[PDB]
């Protein structure tokens, strides 16, 4: 009875999976799997993320990854739910005994093993992940042979560099040499601290608790002065245009750090990371904005970190409780946060306006209602409807209309089924072709969205031809929802679609 | 088959089945003599029908016809459909895939197969997303048997603009914005006349460049004009209610005023429909309407007339300073219509941010229950449930510090091992501890950041050791904590749930 996905289940000889292991168990675990649940994964880089010292999960040492292999035949049973009660129930299992202890018995292995020596349960690893998680019964797991994939400690590297440089292999991609960056950062911090112009600005410092608005002003001056050093010249150029990367934001960052780091915290890397990790504005130092990692060479990353460090040094006497943190634990900790965020951007992910990820802009939030909505099926005659959610954060903002791609016969707008519903008020639309690759639909009643007022734009397409829409044929890959008017232009809210079938 | 397109449970046979039809001006008398002609449309909701009665040539601001009640004699079958797709429906219902659906629906054959003894079949579809109304689709031939009665003629009410239509709709909600627009019109004109004579005001006017000037200089003048203007006795109340909320400050009135002058040329000024089109796509209207944070604050006839009277005066002053009479004529007429539109939205039942799948938008974050079912915590059974919350942010990396989960002794506990947060697919386990007041605090074991292109799925797992139904918890919300910002607090992102079963 179906809590079990047949199509993703199978039997396999020498079935292997991966298990991330904490420091102090790497050698130990190779001697065999001892305790039901023992977890493994088909993805060794995801395995790696489980290797960090449990006493210091944010910043601790990473242990390693092992490959575990069942000799003989192994049944991998893929499940559609992770609800043990449903599972115990739709498989005629005993609803009293645990699930995993049951999958280890011969009775269960007989009925679901298909001839295999044990069953291993399979689940989706995580939302937004295509990896797989295996749940193994402890008894059956004593059969596994264990082999070393990598020990991060034998690597001899600082912080969690070995773990992150490993994961970064998944994408062959931000693949930085953190050893190079560490040394360059150290060098630049030292060089900065000697510079005549900078030592001077420093002496212009009130060197005592001042108001936040004042410390910021000084730090903006320090930043401007420091950014003229030859060692930060590349950084001067790359931070030159984007508002996120401006001195004011470095200043706000330094001030913020100074405010939260006490002595107890300063003196411990785990506690320092915990405290830094919850601050806003880190994107300014990382050079991360608009969905891209701009600071993506060792040289530029090290410059930004050096600058930030000198600035945290300045802000401490100004707003800090600290009577060297800036050059020690602050550097070590921020390096960790760079690596966490870089790893995120390295992972396959849907961009705003793709699938059901919201597109967030000018106060609006819009999204395809479901994944299927974001798909425009082709190669048949007939209708399809596509729902887009629209709201705004606070005050009422208008929706002027919507730009829809068109192809004669293959994709026309159905003028009478296309509409926009505002808190249930159905508002028909007036659509007129422009380009002939684009139709513009305006609502026949004013549309506003805001806190408490949401809309569902329902796009209806009609296909007179059975011919498939081809690769180089669609003028755009997005639908353009137009917000308020602001040369006069409209706030542009994009939902990206895919042509399938 | 048929079960795959017809909703058996929501279908019925009814005697003297009635529905409503919105009729355009000029047809309110002619329609009462019978329904004649691809489909005839009606609805179970007479206020929704009202929305369809506006002059097609002037959709935005034209005259409203009326509403009629149409009744079939004897027995009628209402056939509720699960899909609105003609092809799917003709197929699964084994119809002629070549003829129009509604043509076939009106034949003897079809009526015998699906009418259950009724004299005809009417099709039923959800009226719209976010609405609980129903849309009826009627065959033209069969529609001939309909007797037609007047429900309301909006023209006999002989009121100005669309007042009669909107005042009728507001009856849906007996809370409810139910304004007398006749009084607002009278009060408005009366105050525009009073303000325009005032010594201090008339003065302030002659102090104006009365010529094309930059935007920053017109804004300054209008802000000044605003403050002077606000001290008039007749705008006394307005003075108090716009005192504290920054949305309502003079700066925003001037921004609005300047916006209106910039976009209204002579052609537009001379036409109400064109004026409403131009006005409807401007940002900032919440400043005039007094609408913010999910509430309509300007909800008395007096206070609305004051706000409108002020904006008009201000647009009048902005026109010589940044533009190309209209200020007291069409601008008033048009903005009145827009108030009525947004008011009607707020009167309509809708989900507030963070309820069901409506997103909660705050401090750069967007969070939402992933599906409706996630937002429900089922009760009255022992065992597990899981709850998915989408989390992202608009631009730079912003942290998620943790989550606050409501609990109940032995009725609802947090399953610590299943609860986790996945960041672009990286599954991050959580450290959860019960704190004071029946709340469990769970913080991630690796730092979490979200931003453009980085999203998370927070997966909350509850466990119930008792089968005792949960009776009327401390909170009705889950508190996702953002970045840390008197005292140190975290950004609060609330997801609201319902207890059912
Ligand atoms: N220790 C692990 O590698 C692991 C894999 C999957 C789920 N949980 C833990
Ligand atoms: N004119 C109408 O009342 C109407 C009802 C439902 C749908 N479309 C039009």
């Amino acid at each position: 009875d179906d809590v079990v996905d047949s199509s993703k289940s199978f039997v396999m000889e020498n079935f292997s999976s991966y298990h991330g292991t904490k420091p102090g168990y790497v050698d130990s675990i190779q001697k065999g799997i001892q305790k039901k649940e023992f977890y493994s994964t088909d993805n060794k880089y995801d395995a790696a993320g489980y290797s960090v010292d449990n006493e210091n999960p944010l910043s601790g040492k990473a242990g390693g990854v092992v490959k575990v292999t069942y000799p003989g035949l192994t049944k991998v049973l893929a499940l559609k739910v992770d609800n043990a009660e449903t599972i115990k129930k739709e498989l005629g299992l005993s609803l009293t005994e645990p699930l995993m202890e049951q999958v280890g018995t011969e009775e269960f292995i007989k009925r679901f093993g298909d001839g295999a020596s044990r069953v291993v349960l399979s689940l989706p690893f995580a939302e937004g992940s295509s990896s797989v998680e295996y749940i193994n019964n402890w008894e059956q797991a004593k059969a596994l042979s264990v082999e070393l994939e990598i020990n991060f400690e034998t690597r001899g590297k600082r912080g969690q560099d070995a773990m992150y440089e490993y994961m970064a292999q998944a994408c062959a991609c931000i693949n930085l040499d953190w050893d190079v960056i560490r040394d360059k950062t150290k060098t630049k911090i030292e060089s900065l601290k000697e510079h005549g112009p900078i030592k001077n600005k420093m002496s212009e410092s009130p060197n005592k608790t001042v108001s936040e608005e004042k410390a910021k002003q000084y730090l903006e001056e320090f930043h401007q002065t420091a950014l003229e050093h030859p060692e930060l010249s590349e950084l001067k150029t790359v931070t030159g245009t984007n508002p996120v990367f401006a001195g004011a934001n470095y200043a706000a960052w330094a001030v913020n750090v100074a405010q939260v780091i006490d002595s107890e915290t300063a003196d411990n890397l785990e506690k320092t990371t915990a405290a830094l990790s919850i601050l806003p504005g880190i994107g300014s130092v990382m050079g991360i904005a608009d969905g891209a990692v701009h600071h993506n060479t060792e040289e530029i990353v090290a410059q930004s970190i050096a600058l930030s460090s000198l600035m945290v040094a300045q802000a401490i006497p100004l707003v800090g409780e600290l009577v060297g943190f800036a050059a020690y634990n602050f550097v070590e900790s921020i390096i960790n946060l760079f690596q966490v965020v870089h790893n995120s951007y390295n992972r396959p992910a849907y961009s705003p306006g793709h699938k059901t990820q919201p597109f967030l802009h000018d106060g609006y939030a819009v999204s395809w209602n479901t994944v299927e909505d974001s798909i425009i099926r082709t190669g048949f005659q007939g209708e399809s409807g596509h729902d887009i959610k629209i709201t705004a954060e606070n005050t009422p903002l208008p929706i002027a209309g919507v730009l829809l791609p068109t192809i004669p016969g293959k994709l026309d707008v159905n003028k009478s089924k296309t509409h926009i519903s505002v808190n249930g008020r159905k508002i028909r639309m007036r659509c007129r072709a422009i380009d002939g690759d684009v139709t513009f639909c305006r609502p026949k009643s004013p549309v506003y969205v805001g806190n408490g007022v949401h809309a569902n734009l329902h796009v209806a397409f009609h296909r007179s031809s059975s011919e498939k829409i081809h690769s180089n044929e669609i003028s755009s890959d997005s639908i353009g929802v137009l917000g308020y008017q602001k040369t006069k232009v409209n706030s542009k809210l994009s939902l990206f679609f895919e042509i399938k079938s």
